[PDB]
């Protein structure tokens, strides 16, 4: 009854979330696969220390054939690329790889894509896998939603857990907040802000949203990689699926209908368990967070258009 | 040394349940228990001092007032049960008289902490404590409706098949007959409940809601009819509620607070949706309500106010 | 991948046994059985309320049938035995009607054994049941050997993992402590006496063990039962086994030759797993201890002999 | 309002690794991230402070000496790594340098916590913060072969396919090439392991031991030879023992701490079983050993002092 989980990829991100996986203890078995083998023994050797600290969780450096019985495989693996285009030519061409090797394994699990741009990846996972769209995931918006939350539970001065706010769309530039269904507990936040934050106002808002959209460039332009949030969030989807929790986290997901979209993953709400993700959720947009969506939608399908047939 | 300290008075099974809950759970350093019978209460204190060589670091003993001094939270628990030969009023005379010796008591030691009131009915006791310790009200606290939001939103989370934390409604007003589902508020994910029934839940019936609401509000009744008795669901409540403090969250519960003002209401404990930390209550939040919802809630104030209003 | 636990039994031991896992986090599943059907639903209602408070263990009421998938059965149900020779009577005849009807569900997991007493009723599961030993365990001197190590802790001002001592023989009059094996970090507790607790004496350490030996009875005089302390060690034990620690517990196991010992079940540290007792550790025993542990096997034959062909 | 808070010089890969298992572990309320480019410390800490809507509630930030005034604890993890061109007493000279510099502006801010110092060469340089501080021995405290200890009881579970629990083991002296494991000390659950492997481990050979001993000595440089850089594992050992100081456990850790007496060793930091507790340091055990071990623990003082004696 143990699970296993293979990271693809132990440069900073997969490294990072092996990391936060062994001290939060989700998972009985890690298995970690990069191209410099040599170099993935040592990465597994210094990962490899929480059993005497407490933290069971079993770490090795193996193979594509460990993916037999994986219940998860997460990649993370990249291109380190000048132009955007470049690299995601460079990326679908690692992922043909990468995926092509682990489906000969015999696997039979869900996949998580964290590399970016991680909508196309997702897809490019999903095109290349043959797998049912349940158990293909981006990581896609949850790390924005996360920070979203996050910022607004500090303007609010209130528990994160009470702020009830979603990012959508592409994991990017295009990516959008739903303001229209954003609740501070069960309030629209306009009518909580009418009782409790008088003085706030719509600049304050958009500031907020800014700061999300601008996250990652922002700790880029001074430390020159960003990792540590990236994994808190891989973590969190990952206890959703293997806890089986059916809790609504907005990660990337094929759409088939649902938003009037088609043949695009995007960031949207999800139920998310054991199955993978049951089910893309459907929330009410206003008219111009729909326009907002498919003009996101638009953007990646000419991303992918070229790359995909 | 910066260490935690809850004082449980009252070591029946409500009590006992919550000791049990809190060890298990790892909230607070020091558990201290109070009660009449000191003989007995020491033989429970060493019952539930087991958890330090399994790994549970909670020091536990029976003690006395004198160890409220330094204490950050006391829950009380104790106080009678209403019997055959009695009238609502007539339980809370003699469960006031309890309580003002006992918080009497706890304020001669010097303690300086949060008040978390558990004695039914605990809308009333916990405006007793009030008005008996001379605290502000942001630190006196009934548990009021914690269980039964609980419960609700536990029973919706089954019948949509989905994680309680992207369940959002909140039971209001008295824990007790008159309170109410704020079915107005309640939301499943970001979505109003009707919205998402319309997309999710197609053989869905209004009657659904209000079965759900009746297992709710008869839930101890239910309990009580099958076994005798309920504590391991208070218990959790209690739990829940200590944890918010001690961990100074400032999240959202639905406890008992004075209402001044809020909801048009005043010099009434009810339970209300409201903001929790390390500094007790810090504000009872108003929700919008439908007027059939600001109804029930006014009647549930008004029935609470019945049976004060004669001790007072 | 879910684990599930069954308890018989939703007395004071069997309850609080449930509430201290659901607490503790330790099993997916738990049901309940017990004689009363309509009392047990209301024990499973009340216990049934962790969900909503983020303790995900599903608890309900059910019946044999629902042994058929556990992991564990754990019989806490008893007679409630005037004289100690009534009681045994009675509880065997208690347990087989248990035993059987968990094996006729096509139950074949592990049992752990509650109801007192606790060495000669595991003897009877495994008689009754005719499961392999490994797979038949009684509590034990689980919580004895914790009183044990708590107490020393205190008189040592020190951290109750850096002691190190067992009670081995009958969970009851005929226990001992093995002194001969006591250490205090890694040095014989008389050394340690020696250099940090000069004025310490042999009194004080018998006095220690008398205070384990009739914990029990001093608890039950005061309030009447006792049912916290051994649901703590229940819990302790199924995680021994729902975790796969190897761990080592005192439990009460079956003698096949250790120690000189045969066809009779006592407590002895014993390496404690996903397998059920892997092993009874055999520890070197001063003349002393092993005449006491011979004694405590003798006086539980003449327990069972009456009982058992 | 009780909250505890942990400082950490030095965001490097060693530091930062340290900030994240706590994060994940949650083991502090308030984290303080201070290195010397104060842009790029900038951007570690916003990094970093991605648990709270993940339900890890650490406050984490980038500070500078001002916020060690509350601080329970400044870790020490800065400072220059021996480069080909100098020797290890070149080393000591250039860090013992860093470390006058930051020691003093820690106790600049009014700090009154304890040192965890993990920057090599360890023991010497916790002895450095010890008489730069002017604190008590209790409360200077390196993490000196915590990790080699934590090694020694993991290879071991391993070998004997037992709970690491159940190993009990230690590496003492210097944390570096001189270290040794105390073989005459050594238990499988109560048993000396040469009992245990008498009864147990019939294909088990001194030789295998051995390799279990040179593993544990080795690691670090079988680790860097492989991926270039070690910081999981010592960030691994920063918990643990930072956990046994906020959580007041007084257990058993070796870790670095001034002998004035105790193996007859004097005027040296070294690695030892000690209690650790809230209160730092609360006591340097002495273990019997053996003739040959008690050798080896002396050779491993002089190792140290040899380096330390241009200096100190």
């Amino acid at each position: 009854k143990t699970s296993r989980v293979v990271i693809i990829g132990t440069g900073a991100v997969g490294s990072s979330y092996a990391f936060s996986m062994i001290n939060q203890n989700v998972t009985d078995e890690m298995v970690l696969i990069d191209l410099d083998k040599r170099k993935t023994e040592g990465d597994a050797m210094d990962l490899n220390h929480g059993i005497p600290f407490g933290a069971p969780t079993k770490v090795w450096a193996g193979d594509y054939g460990d993916c037999k019985s994986a219940d998860i495989v997460v990649i993370t693996a990249g291109a380190a690329g000048e132009t955007r285009l470049d690299l995601v030519e460079k990326n679908a061409n690692i992922f043909k790889g990468i995926v092509d090797q682990v489906m000969g394994s015999g696997f039979n699990g869900i996949f998580i894509i964290a590399t970016n741009p991680v909508d196309v990846l997702a897809y490019a996972t999903w095109k290349f896998s043959g797998l049912p769209k349940e158990r293909v995931i981006g990581s896609g918006t949850i790390l924005d939603t996360a920070r979203f939350r996050f910022l607004l539970s500090e303007y609010f001065d209130i528990d994160v857990r009470n702020i009830h706010g979603y990012i959508m769309g592409e994991h990017g530039d295009t990516e959008l907040p739903v303001w229209s269904q954003t609740r501070i507990g069960s309030e629209p936040i306009s009518r909580y802000m009418d009782k409790y934050k008088p003085d706030g106002s719509n600049k304050d808002l958009d500031e907020i949203f800014v700061n999300v959209r601008d996250a990652a460039y922002h700790i880029i332009e001074r430390k020159g990689a960003t990792h540590y949030a990236i994994a808190m969030g891989l973590a969190r989807l990952t206890k959703a699926i293997l806890r089986n929790e059916q809790s609504i986290l907005t990660v990337s997901t094929l759409m088939e209908g649902e938003y009037d979209l088609d043949d695009v993953y995007i960031g949207v709400p999800a139920i998310v368990s054991q199955k993978g993700v049951e089910r893309a959720i459907e929330i009410d947009l206003n008219d111009e967070e729909m326009k907002k969506l498919h003009h996101s939608s638009n953007t990646l399908k000419d991303v992918m258009k070229p790359i995909f047939d």
